[PDB]
């Protein structure tokens, strides 16, 4: 089926501009004419091009409510991504950052809409092949979306990273599905439960292959009833295909998030301005 996604061109003069390793910042978007002030994120050699323009390629071809909207490029120096701002930052930081405010209920449902929105990536025949904690932001603590797509690819398995994050057929043959992304999203489930900690944390990368091939698996959060380990520990099976599917995961946090304290034990449980998600 043909890609018809619209590749927005945006003026550098609609902007009024985080992070860097590249550079993301923080600005306004503008546009001529309509009375409206968007918050956008802007990402600032001939390969950094091919590759920003890669994943302004996917980002331009996802519309999903838990997967970050692309908004446009920006055709300077180097080329810009404009992206919806998300102002609670990445995951990651968030859970780490409110360790003492985390409950049972944010937790779960932060589960089911990754899930969703890695569902609506298989749908789209995505695979995102570096879903982690850091590669999901917060718009509210109520709303979180899946980014990053700067290593996505889309099939017609793919044959080709982060060691600790990707499934043991990743590792030692290359091969990315569908099911090795779930495999991911356990790594990721288990990043949320355990309030940031580093999975494997002491371990290099190098003997990551080994300890997976001999059995071994992240231990079982504090926080967390045998249902919800279960559920991560099947995302860690061998055989791809005997980990759950991302719609099943949709099902069973679902289940769980209509009785969090049951599977999740926790101590103590500018006018103009319009977000991008209402700028359509
Ligand atoms: C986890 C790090 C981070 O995201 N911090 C952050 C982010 C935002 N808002 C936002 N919105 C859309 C995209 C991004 C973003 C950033 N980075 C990437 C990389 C790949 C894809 C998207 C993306 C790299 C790191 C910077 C942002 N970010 C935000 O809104 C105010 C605030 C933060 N924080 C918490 C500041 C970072 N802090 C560690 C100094």
């Amino acid at each position: 089926a043909p890609n018809q996604a619209l590749l927005r061109i945006l003026k550098e003069t609609e902007f009024k501009k985080l992070g860097s390793g590249g550079t993301v910042y923080k600005g306004l978007w503008i546009p001529e004419g309509e009375k409206v002030k968007i918050p956008v994120a802007i990402k600032e050699s001939p390969k950094a091009n091919k590759e920003i323009l890669d994943e302004a390629y996917v980002m331009a071809s996802v519309d999903n409510p838990h997967v970050c909207r692309l908004l446009g490029i920006c055709l300077t120096s180097t080329v810009q991504l404009i992206t919806q701002l998300m102002p609670f930052g990445c995951l990651l930081d968030y859970v780490r950052e409110h360790k003492d405010n985390i409950g049972s209920q944010y937790l779960l449902n932060w589960c089911v809409q990754i899930a969703k929105g890695m569902n609506y990536l298989e749908d789209r025949r995505l695979v995102h092949r570096d879903l982690a904690a850091r590669n999901v932001l917060v718009k509210t603590p109520q709303h979180v979306k899946i980014t990053d797509f700067g290593l996505a690819k889309l099939l017609g398995e793919y044959h080709a990273v982060p060691i600790k994050w990707m499934a043991l057929e990743s590792i030692l043959h290359r091969i990315y599905t569908h099911q090795s992304d779930v495999w991911s999203y356990g790594v990721t489930v288990w990043e949320l439960m355990t309030f940031g900690s580093k999975p494997y944390d002491g371990i290099p990368a190098s003997e990551i292959s080994s300890i997976l091939e001999k059995g071994e698996r992240l231990p079982q959060p504090p926080i967390c009833t045998i249902d919800v380990y279960m559920i991560m520990v099947k995302c860690w099976m061998i055989d791809a295909d005997s980990r759950p599917k991302f719609r099943e995961l949709i099902i069973e946090f679902s289940k769980m998030a209509r009785d969090p304290q049951r599977y999740l034990v926790i101590q103590g449980d500018m006018d103009d301005v319009v977000d991008a998600d209402e700028y359509l």
